[PDB]
Order: C-alpha cells, then structure tokens, then sequence
C-alpha cells in the first residue's frame, strides 16, 4: 500500500544484531518504528519501511535543485509517507506538506564531558588569592621593619638583615635562636605568631576542601560564551537544517557564528552524525558539534558518558511527518496525528523510549570516585622554585667572593 | 479603525514619561507597539489601541469557561486584533487563530541571584566558640602564674615576664627561649604542651569543617533538584499557560510539581508578574518563580541585577498574533509575519529592545570566576589585630623612652604594697557582689513568626545560681528558688545546682588570704596568702568551666524545633567573676613580689 | 441499612478541622474511609459510619467475658459491618468472622530518633584507639631508654631525667635546646621525629572526619538487642493483640520480654496510641513503644520526625473486616474483598494514602545541617587534665621542699 | 501409606552421614522431617517420603501452565501431602489447599558481609605518591650538598654532617640547633622552609581526603538504595514466589526492580539456592540475592560467617502444609496445626533447629562496635620503621665503640682520594649505560575481562627517550624512532621529547668534571670540578621531575574506560640515573674534602 521513507538514527530507527538472522518487520526498532506502527494503525494502512539507499537527510541542491536524501524520495513520488526525524522549515514546507511536530526541540551544543583538568605548575597556591599572598609579603616586610625600629631605640643583635630571618621562620613554623627581650618587641613577635597560626591552618583547611570536594568546569555554555571563545571549532551537519539556518543567520551572535562557520578548517561540516559523536570524543577541547537536542540528550544517556549538553535550545523546531503536496493520506495522517497528541502517545512512548536505553546521571557522580595519591604534577612547581632557589643561591655565593676579594 | 488590546508588560508595553500629557496611541511604548505599527505599515491601516480590563492573559475554568483575560476580550468581539506576548497552545488554537510564531521561548526559572553575602570581620574565630577563647586566655594567665610560683620558690631565670612569654610561644608552637630545669616546672611545662596540642588541631579540623560543607552546598538549578526540595517554594503566574502546562503534563517530575503547587499553602499562584517578581525579592531565595524565558531575560537586563536564570527551557512554545475564528485581515498578517521575518524586521526590533538595556553593566560577566579560595574579607580581622598590635607596640616604645630616661636621673615599694592589698579588696568586693545577685545569666524561650513578622517570646527570665526571678513568664515576679519546681528550663535549673561549691570554695580562700595579708602588715603571712589567692582562682576556673559547659549541655539538649527560637547570654555577675579573677591572680604574684622583697629584708 | 463500627486513628480514620462546620459524610477522611466507600460500593450497600462511643479496640474481659471496644458493637449485634484496623487473632475469629487481610503487617518497635549524643569528658581521644595511645606510651619510654643507653657508651647532658624531656617536646611539636651530637643518637631522634609527624597528622585528619561526616547511633535494633538491653522500658497497648500475643509468649526471647513486661513500672501498658507517641517523645532513651508496623511507618512520615522504626516485624498479622458469625453480608463482603484484592485497590489507595501526608526522608538528611563551633563540652576534659596536672604540679613542689630540707 | 514430597533444603531437609548405609524415611533429616512425624504421631498414620524430581518449588508460564515443581507433583496426584517451606499465595490458593501458616517470614536481602579487609603495612604513605617520596629524598640530599658548598667556601660550624642534620630538623618542623649566619645560607635555608611548609600540609589534607570519603561511603541496605545502584547486581531464585512477588507489584520501587531484573544480562535468575548462595560468594559483594528470611537466617548461622542480612522484610507470607483440592486428611491436619501451635511443639522445634547452629560463634556479637578511629594495622609500619631505626642505631653504637678505640691506639687521605675519583667513574659509567638503552620505562595498554577471566593486553612495549622498541604491539620488532609516528601513547611519546636536554646537560658536566679531577692529579682543578658534579645533579633532578611529571600528565590524560586497564613502570635505566646521581653528589663534596685538604697543603 504505502511506502515509508526514513533513515536509521538512534534512538529513532535502530537495527538490532540479528537483522540478517530474522527480519519479519523487526529489522529496525525504536520510538520512530513503533510511532510509525501507531500512525499506520490509526490511519489503517500497512507499511513497507524502506530506508533510503543514499542514506541522507537531504535538501535540494544549490544551483542544481535536486532533492537529495529523503526529500528525493518524498518529492519525486517513489515514497509516499515519511515517519522520519526531519526538520520542518520554510523551503521544506514550500514543496511538500508536513504534519504537527512530534516534539519541541532545537539546536543544542554537544561538548566533551571533561575529566580531571591538568593543574598548572603554580597550582599549589590555588587555595589563596593573589591579593592574600601579596598582603603576606607587605606584612612580612612591615613587621621586620617595625622590629628594626623597635630594636633601634632600646638597648643589639636585631639588625635589618637579622629581623628578616626571625620573622621568616615564624611564618615558616620554624623556631629561631634569638628571641626579643623587650616588652615592645615581644608584642610584635606575638601578634606575628598569632598571625601565621591562622594562615597555615587556613591554607591546610582550604586545600583539603579542594581535594575532598571537586567542582566540574564548563568553559563554554549558553551560546554567548561560544560567541567570545574562538578556540573551539563549531560543527554542524550539512545538507540539512543546521547548514541553512545558520546560513540564514540574522542575529548578530549568529552572524559571528556563520562568519566563523564559513571561515573554519577543516570541519566546516561533517557528513555523519555518528562521526560528529566520534569527532568530539577525539577533539578534547578544540572542537564542538551542534545538533538536535534530543539526539544530544540521548547520546548522553547512552553510556560512554563522555558527552555533555550545555546551554539550551538555540531555536524552536519540530519533527513532522513529511507528506507530498496534496497528499492522498495527509489529512488522514493529520487527524491521526491529532489522535496521538490528544492523549499523548507522542508523550507516553517518548516517556518510555527515552528512559529505556539505560541512564547516565547521578549514579556515577556519587560513589564512582576515590581520591588518589597526589601526583608529582600537583607539587611539581615547588621543586622548580626549590631548584630555582638553589640556582639563585650559588649565584649569590659567587658575588659574595667578588666583594670579599675587594678588601685589597 | 481596528481594536488592538495589550497587557502592560515590559518591554512589550511600557508607560511614558509624558504619562498624562501625551495623547492616543503614542501614550504607550514598547516592542509590540512598534510591531503593531509594522503590521500597520505593511498592510496600510490605522489601528486603535486598547488595554485589557482584566490584567491577565487567559483563564479557563470548570465552568461556562468564558475566558478571563485577553482571550474572552477577543472572543466576545471586544477586540479585533490581539498583539501580545501570548502563548500558542492547543487549547487556544481551537478557539482563536494564531499566525506563525515570531518569537521562540521556553519555561524558565527565575530565582534570587545567590549573591556575595556578608562575611565576618572576625570570621576566623568562628570554628571555636567565644566561651573557649575566653577560657584559653584564662588558662594562659593561671599557668603562667602557677609556673612563676613553682619557679620562684624560697631557696633561675623564669621571671613573671618570662613565664608569660614562655607560655605564649609554647601555645603558638613557635619554640621557646629556654626550658624549665626543675621537675615541677617540667610538670607544668608538659601539661601546657598537651593542652595546646589538642586545641590547635581542634581549630584546624573545624575550620576545614566549615569549608567542606560549604563546597558540599550545591546550588539547585536543574528543576529536578527544585522538585525534590521543599525548602525552596516555587509558584507560577495564574491564568496563563505555564499554569496550564504543568496541569496536563506526562513528565513525572512535572507531575510532582503540579501536585506540590496544588497542595501548597499559601497560594503560590500570583496575579501579576511584578508581584511574582516581588515575592522572589522578599523571600531572599526562599521562593522561586516559573515564567517564560524572554521576560526572565529582560528582568535580568534591568538593574537591580539580583535575578538570574537557572536550568534550561522546559518546552518550546511561541508568541503569535492572535485573531478570532473568521478574521479576514489575519491572513495578510500571515503574509506580513513571513515577510518581516524574511526581512528580519522582527530580528531588527527583537535585537533592539533587548540589547538596549545594558544598564545592569553585565554583572554576570565579571562575577562568575567563583573559586573556593579565600578572600581578604574572610581573613580581614587578622591584619587588623596585627597592625593594631603594632600601634600598641609603637605606643609602648614611646612610653618606655620617657619612663626609662626619667628613672635614670623604696619609693616604689610602699606604693605597690598599697596597690597589692587594695587589689585583693576589689577582688573580694567583686566576688561579693556577683554571688548575691540573680543576674549571672540570661534565658529566653520563644517562637518565631514566619513571614516578615516579629518574634513572640513565650517565656523569659533572668536568674542566678541561688534564686530565679522571672521577667515575662506569666509576667510573674516570683523570686522563685530552684528547690521549688517551676520543662527544659526546669532541667537547666537543676544542673545549675551541680556548679555550686567551687564559687563557695573561692570566697573562703580570699577572705583568709586578705585577712592574712593585713596580719602580714601587722612574711609567711603574706607568702601563703598569695597561694590562697591562687587556689581560689583555680576553683574559679573549675567553677567557670562547670558553669559554662553545663549550660552548653542543656543548650543542645533542647529539642530543636524550627519555630522555637532561642537566645541566651551571660550576666554582669558573670563578668564580675572574671574581673575579680584577674586581680587575685595578679596580687597573688604581688605577694610573691613583696615576700621576696621582705625575704631580702629577712 | 448497615452499621459501620470503627475507630478514629491516623491515617485510617481522621477528623478534619471543620467537622463541626460541615458534616455530610465527610466528618472523617482517610484510607479506611474510602476503602469503606469501596467495599460498600462493591457490595452495593450504603453506610452509617458510627465510631464507638467508648472508643477502644477492645476484647472480652478477663474472668468477666464482656467484649469491650469495637468487639462489643460487633458481637452484641448493635453494629454489623466493621471496616476497622483490627487484628485477626484466634479468639477474635472464634466468636465472629473476619475477611482477608488488608495488608501484611506485624509488631514494630518505635523509638525516639536520637539527636547529637552528648560526648564524654574524655571524648577528645576518640580518633585513636586505646591500643594506639598505649603503644605511644611504651614508644615514648623505649626511645628515651635507648637514648639513655646510646648516650651512656659515648662521650654528657643526656641523663635519664633529661632524655624524657627531649622526646616529649618532639612528640608535642616543640623544639628543645639540647640536640644529640652523635651519629647513633641522631638516628634515634630522627626516626622519633618521623614518628610523631605521621601521628599528629593522623590525629588531625581523623578528627576532621568525625566533624565533617556524622554517623547516627541506633543502640537497640532487631529485637535481640532489646532482649539484652534492660534499661529501655517496653510499651504496648492493652485491651488488644499486643497484650495477649505477648501474654501468649512461647519463644524464649518473648518469655524474657513478658517476664519483664509484667515486671515493669509504671507503664506496663498505656491506654492511648497517641499517648504512646507522646510518651516516647518524652522518654528520651528510657522507654520504647511497640505497636503496629504501618502506624509506626506513618507517624514517622508525619513530620515531627523525632521517631524511628528499628528492626522489623516481630509477627505476621493482617487487618480483616470483622463480621458477626453467620453474617448477612459476610460472603458478599468476602467476594468484594476479592474484588479489591484482584486489581489492588487495597494496593493502589495504599500507594496513594501512605505517600499523601508528606514525607520525612532523605530531604532533611542532606542539607539541613551546619557544623557548629566546637562546644566547651567537646574539649572540657582537656581542662580537667590541665588543672589536674596543675593540681599535681603543686604537690611535687611541696615534696621537693621536704627532701631539700633533709640536707641537714 | 501417604506420599510426602520434599525439596533438599537446609535445615528443613538434610542429608545423612550414613548417606547410603541408611534405609527408608530415616535416610534424611531435618525440621520438616520431624514435623512430618508430628503430623504422623498426632493423626496416627505412617507416611512414605519422596523427593521432587525437579528440584524446584513451583513454576507457572504463559502456557498450559502445568506446574514445574512441587505443585504439579501434587497436582497430578503424584504426591499426597506436601511438607515443605512453601509460600502461601493467592495463585497457589486457588489450585491447592493450605493449612494455617506455621511460620512467619519475609523477603530478605542476602549480601556478602562487608568484611574487615586488608590494610596496608605501608598505608601511611598512600596520600602521597612514591614518585614524590623519592623526590623528597633527592631534594633532601642536594639541598644539604648545596648548603655545604655555600657554607664551606674558600675563606662556620655547618659541616656536611651538620647540613644533613639541619635540613632534617627543618623538614620535620622540630626546630634546629643553629641558623645560617651568611646571606646565601639564609637564602637556601628560607627556600627549604617554604618547601617543607607545603608538603606537610599537602600530606595532611590528602590524609583527611582518604578518611572523609571513607565515612561518606554509605553501606546500601534499605533496598531503595539497592534499587538505584547498578553497581550491585540483584537477582532471585527462579520458579518460586519471590519471582512472582515482584512480577505483580504496585510498589514503584518494586516495579523498577522487576524491570531491572527483567532487562538484566546475564540471567540473574538462579535455579538453586545454593548457587544463589555461591554467586554472592564469587562476586565479593558485586551481586546480591533476594530470598526468605528464614533461609537467610539459617545460612547466617552456618560458619563461613560471611553472609548477613540488610534492610527489612518486604512482606509477610507464611509456610503451610499443602494439600490438593479434595484432601480428606488435610482437615485433621488443620486440627494438628492448631493444637501443636497451642502446645508450642512447632515453637519447640522451630527453636531447636535454629539455636543449635551457634557454630558461627556469634561473629556479629563481637564485631559491630565499628568506629572510624584508626587501628594499629593502619599505622603498623611506622612502629616498624621506628624499631627498625633503633636496631640500626644500636648497630652503629657497636661499630662506633670498636672503631674509635682502634684509632686512638695521611693513611686515610690517599685511599679516599682513590675512593672519590672512582666514585665519579661509576657515576659517569651508570649515566653512560642509562642513556643508550631503550629500557627507561614501561608501558602497557589492555582491556580487562569481567567474570573471573584473565586480562587481555592489547598493546605493550618497553621504551627509552631515543628509540621505541615494541614488545606485543602487533608482535613487531621495530626499534621505531619517535619522529616516525606510531593514539594516547602517541601523545606520550611526543611529550618525552620535551625532557631531552637536561640529561644531555648532565653528561657534559661530569665528563668535564671527571677529566678535571684527573688534571688535578696531574687544586682549583679539583675545586670547580666538584661544582660541575653538583650542577650536573641539579640538571638531573630537573631532568627527573620533567621526566616523571610529564608521564603523570599523560597518565590521567588517558580517557578512563572501565574495561581499559593500565599499567606503567619505570625501567632499570631510570634506576641507573638515580644511582649515578648520588655518587656525583657525594664525590662532589669529596672534592671539597680534598680541596680544603689541599688548601691546607697550599
Ligand atoms: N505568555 C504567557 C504568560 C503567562 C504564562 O507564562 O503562563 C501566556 O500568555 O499564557
Ligand atoms: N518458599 C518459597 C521459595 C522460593 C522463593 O522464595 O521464591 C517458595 O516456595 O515459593
């Protein structure tokens, strides 16, 4: 009777393992398969699912005007009914009819879900801000300055070269041989002692908080951070909606997109959705793939779990049944679309099929971690400051010999 | 002239600075106001603006269901063309006509922006209690006093200035100058070391306890977190489409929302958006609100800058020009909707009203590098104590320079002999005052009232250890002894009785020690009396620790109910005990000053 | 037509506020009210809900044989049908008939849900076991013993009285004036230094773990811990099942119960279920109340939240509709009971009514806490060891003077 | 004779030590075996025992549904009276007859008992990495070497034995003896203090990180926790009533269980209880099991003592004597069920078989005082290093006593002059060996196989910095240079190139320093050559830190997949570099020994 045109994409149309073994009509399973079983039943018709041989979404060719992938089977009459995840757009509706939307979707960003980021060489000073480290320095100066001035007007081992050394080890938790032996002096060392005792305890407590609780970094989100960050390479699928909708960029943010989307190398587009899944997993911070929302949702729910949806829908779009213009069975479908939507067969099977394939959620966030031993990379910059301090130490040893030899 | 109805909504429909000066259609301003002209210019007509008499979009009840809002205005022929931020839904679709959606939108959560709140200028001392910080100082005094008494015995560099200084560096773990070379001095030096070992580690662990719990605070955003959390109230605008959206939903997390917003109390359904704006502002993040993204974006662009969006857009509806079933001119509108979209005149204006209000100054752009590193305001008071310690040391450096020069250019003895004995009098006097009062402490039990409403004290009283005289408990003036009963305060008053003897032990020794100081004026008389001043003060500290910690026992032992607030405080007789403590600790050393002075005379 | 006998107990039969204002038949609401509306509908009959005037579960009187509370209305014929939360037992079934059970329940223990327990005076040494504190002591001894023996055979400020003082401050993180000046000596101080540096860091890390993560204590559970602990006072309701089922104690654990249950003071029983709710909330560790399971479940789900179910069912029991022996409508109910159970109206309304009244669960466990400042009670015993060390210090000062004065 | 069928189940039906010697009904033993006699004595009959040919209780399929198990045995008249732990349910009720339940029971969870597992004898050093502990020692050496070179210059108590000792106490924060009184000595003393300040605090915070996460581990027990957690697999006995219970359930947490156990792979449904006992024992708590309480209690009373019950009983069924529809003698059974319950003969036996097996020794009674305080086995190795440090110090105390006495009763110089120069040879030799090899490290990438199955190494290789010679990567013997490519290991090999110059800087200085040591044998020749030994060793440590940390970079940079296991290791040329490091650091000081010796000669 009727000819079904569609394409195999998860979770819509999915081949199982044993399609060579047993076919029946169960070569393909999914939400879109059973929704086609609903819409054929409510119309009464019986289907022949024929996925297109070229295997593309498709559009009419630029300057050649030939409908490519599923639009070729739908316009040129070799297929009639189309239960397919295809975008309703203007030039889509211009040549052939569509039904009501399956669901409310839009363009979503797919990034790699990051692992533990690499700390820098100076990541040891992470619990304290630059201002606090700087305020310690001027405090370290001013205390020994005061101790120099306190020891000036009272009868003397406390030179300006000496009082630096006392206040340093007091900050470094080390005891010193010479102690103040004056009331005004011992006030200054005491408040300096009570200073550092807070600070060392403060640095220890914040550092445990970084180790125990971990916060995850999302460098790019909400599509404005995409517009500023131009080290990420955007990706979409061509021969379809995301190509032309950004080719029809009119918002100033989308203009900054499409100028950069044309000026990119080499992945201005890709040609397979599963490739754009694989390419982001190989990209690792350099590249991103914009696509349909519920696809990015679903691939996140299939568990390699290294993916993430950020931001939100950049458009409002809907999946409707494509029918040729002046369809034999369009208005039969149009009523039977309303028969699905009136009680939510569109809702209820989508309730089932979206949670069906397993979940990637708060299951692995809770108790799939152990804190590790500290890497050398955590504490590496301490050694470079150490050996760099060792390198500077030998240099002062040489220039000591020069000014000592000028006692001639 | 065609009738155009609108609702007052920013930036769609605005007022005017010439609010009553100005005339006609020009009297208002806004995005759709220009879009009304865009239909008017493209089709070539004049329009007559009106306002909805209700002030709501559309309501439909289990009723004759005549629509309360802009729908029934347009239904009953009162309106001709409706130009509004109106949601295109199926229930509206069957009764009126929409054009193509000229705007894309979603359900959005608006909350109070979690702001940088006030830190403490003394936030560093928060992991310990101020009771403990007071007891540390009291421990710091007496140990130095005991060590001096141990060291400077009758037949050694450990002066009282040294013993203060040695105990300080031992507490600060910064080493020391010298060590005690006598067994009892090594006894007191050891027990001070085990003291300071715990307390420093006690402070460090609780400081990490503040920080780790703070990072384990997770800002709820995903709307499933909002669904599971009854601490945050969430409500919607009534008579809209958001209210209708959660009504007929088949998402299980939406169903619990609509169930919870059904059974809520008080009514979370708010008549106008501006009050739903306001109820978020009043609750300080206790209450949350659900609305469309575009309004939630625009209020974010305004400059109180205290409202932000969390989570993602729940669905994708649209705003469309509304016409009744049978409008002839709504089809050239459907021409004009497509053409101005293809011309981008929509996007010309939908840019225009939105990027214009950068009057918030992009507070989100410069305040989302949030790291859990400390700020200076976390540790500000430590620098204050530092430089405040410096200026005192500068002041001592000045007054040393004067006083040393004047002395170099017997008279001290009989004055300090008079000073030391009168120090015992004020110590004996302040303990005599403190015991007799019924004002050693404070106690207050009441219930709080939730919504911006003053607290109600159920029962209140001042008390001492002997007698209890109520203040607002039945407004009853019974100076009522504890042996006569009168429910958790009853158990408080019984535990006060356990702290009885150590103040009474204290009073006996000082009266002996003071009267033996006068007989010393009439030697060993002065010598042992200083020990009675110290043995009193040891019973003071044990008396204070029993007093304070047993209150802290029954503090937590109160059944914690959220409405039952609590306050307590110590009284002036508590402060009278501490002042009387220091003088006996000081003048007891001054006996050892005078005894070693008089042993030189002997 | 029919006379309904029952009693008002939450969540079964519950008066609202405005029962004086509006009655209709909605004076009483609950699961048991609507289940009575189900069983009257499936039978066809129409009800008159009459809660008994005495207001008791009841039984026949010991040595007097008069049915007391609801058994009086059911046996003596003034009431016919009984949709009531009443236990099916032998002597219950002996005189009048019952239906199939509403649900599978049993005897459950109701304890107070404890708050933060009071720490002891010696709770500061909680992160380290008694063995570890003891092993430090013998380590503290043996190191100074070795240092005494090391300093013996090598040329001497290290007496046995001295080497205790060095190794102590090294354990107490304090620097000492005299250091070892021999290779075999400096090995011992070095490994002693590396000893304590682990230990102080170990004590700090465990103490933060006690403060950050809190574990809740359940002193009594699983009904064997009830059988050993005899500081808790058990409570049940008399004139009913829990009285006689423990009066029919045959298990050796229940014998230890019922010997103690008879030998108790004063609450051998109480007479109101809500009193047993209130009495445990006033008991605070001294007393417990055994009762029906789904009651203890429900009162836990009503939120004062200071209650807890521990252990499990100590019996298997069921709620059946009481009917007089040779009932007019028993077999009509018996089929209509099966009409409820065949599709789970018994299940589905119990699904609704049990989650209906609000929840007390993981909602307050997660984020309704802040760690407080340390109390003085946390650190009190440090002061008593301190002042007790101060008390012992003065005593050695006196006995020093005695042996000094014997230089005569 | 009446036919009595049973299933083999402890302690209901047991085998015999006279397994083939013994005859008839006596051939087995058990609880119901005695209860079979209790019916037999009370009614007055003989019985004929049989065993079910299937080995299961009862199965009912979408089928002709003839019951596979003890039901269809009793259905088809093969059995007369069934005495078994059989569940009384409605589906069984309509087809056969039950008496009153003689036992009360519930669904129970049996898991592997979470046991006291093995701690580490070196568990203390776990918050840091052994890479770091090696680098701390290497830092501890060279800083002492640098400080000595700084101190003992050409024109002071800081000997090399002191500089080792001063650096130790500074690292242990236990104070020091004296301080450097020269600016470059204060420079090196300061930077060592800032070194040890971080590392100690770094160790303490990560030690708390192990402990807090361990307490945040919550043992899942409530069966809702089990329902949400896919890490623990949970399955039931098939052809029973537990399988039928979750099938027709209207509790939403039960529905997810039955859904999850539907869609599971492999089959969690287990034919016999003893294999369901065993699959828990094999998985080591990865797999869980659902059964009745009474069996779960009895296996707990047995003595492997590794099985415990968590949570509560989900329902309340009963065990009842099963008779077909139409059994005449099942009604005197219903007499005998009531009478022996009223006589407590049931409770006589139901006590008897249960309290008898106290052969576990009540392990639950003495092992549930679990507190998060440390054990000795947590910190055992620290006592080992302590006493192991003592016995070495005792050994030095002996060999000091001999060597000092013999010396007291020029010859040292020319020997140590020979020792010092040959120390440079072995240092130059071991660096010459280490660079040329392709064995500096180890690398291995493979996938693991889940169920007790050996790991599969996908690709493996040994390598150096210059060349890479594979081992099991295609089993290919290419000593393949890194400039020729060949996916994460590719990025490993590129980062190895960044660590190139500092070993090459190292080799140049030692060859200069050694050949200048020989020309010193042919002064300042020996003096500056020691600095070239030290400046080499500084480039060693920077060379090692670049080498180690960049591996740790690409260690974590591997995409963590649960099947992809990983191992890496360093090679002997890595250990050859460390041995060559110490000799040049030692003999460089020995140049300063010999120079100050020869400056005395000069
Ligand atoms: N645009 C919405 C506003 C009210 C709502 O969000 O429910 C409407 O007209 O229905
Ligand atoms: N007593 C149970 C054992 C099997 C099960 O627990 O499902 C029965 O016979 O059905």
């Amino acid at each position: 009777t009727v000819v079904v045109t569609t394409i195999l994409e998860s979770p819509y149309v999915m081949m199982k393992k044993n399609h060579e073994m047993l076919e029946g009509n169960e070569r393909y399973e999914g939400y879109c398969v059973d929704l086609a079983a609903e819409i054929a039943k409510h119309c009464g018709f019986k289907y022949k699912l024929t996925i297109v041989g070229d295997g593309k979404y498709g559009a009419r060719d630029a300057d050649t005007k030939i409908w490519n992938g599923m639009v070729g089977e739908l316009v040129y009459g070799k297929a009639d009914i189309a239960i397919a995840p295809l975008t309703i757009t203007l030039v889509r509706e211009e040549v052939i009819d569509f039904s009501k939307p399956f669901m409310s979707l839009g363009i979503s960003i797919m990034i790699k879900k990051p692992q533990k980021s690499k700390p820098g060489v100076f990541s040891f000073l992470d619990p304290l801000a630059y201002e606090i480290w700087m305020c310690i320095v001027f405090a370290y100066i001013g205390v020994s300055v005061v101790l120099f001035l306190v020891s000036r007007f009272s009868p003397n081992e406390f030179g300006i070269f000496n009082s630096l050394w006392f206040s340093l080890g007091a900050f470094m938790q080390q005891g010193c041989d010479i102690s103040p032996r004056s009331l005004s002096g011992r006030i200054v060392g005491g408040v300096w002692w009570f200073f550092t005792l807070i600070i060392i305890s403060s640095y220890t407590a914040n550092l445990a908080a970084f180790l125990t609780v971990e916060r995850m970094v999302s460098p790019i989100e909400s599509a404005e951070d995409l517009s500023k960050q131009t080290e990420i390479a955007y990706g979409t699928l061509d021969s379809g909606s995301t190509k032309e909708f950004f080719r029809r960029s009119k918002i100033a943010v989308f203009d900054k997109m499409w100028t950069y989307m044309r000026s990119a190398e080499p992945s201005v587009f890709v040609r397979t959705t599963a490739e754009g899944v694989a390419r982001v997993r190989k990209s690792k911070g350099k590249y991103a793939y914009l696509l349909e929302s519920t696809m990015n949702e679903y691939i996140e729910q299939r568990k390699p779990c290294d993916t993430m949806k950020v931001g939100g829908n950049l458009d409002s779009k809907g999946y409707g049944i494509a029918t040729p213009k002046g369809s034999s069975l369009g208005t039969p479908v149009n009523l039977a679309v309303l028969k699905l939507s009136e009680q939510g067969v569109l809702d209820k099977l989508k309730n089932k099929w979206w949670y069906d394939k397993g979940e990637c959620g708060a299951k692995d966030s809770g108790s799939k971690e152990k804190t590790s031993a500290l890497s050398l990379s955590n504490v590496a910059g301490v050694f470079y400051i150490l050996v760099g301090g060792l390198g500077l130490a030998m240099l002062v040893a040489l220039i000591e010999f020069c000014y000592k030899s000028r006692a001639e």
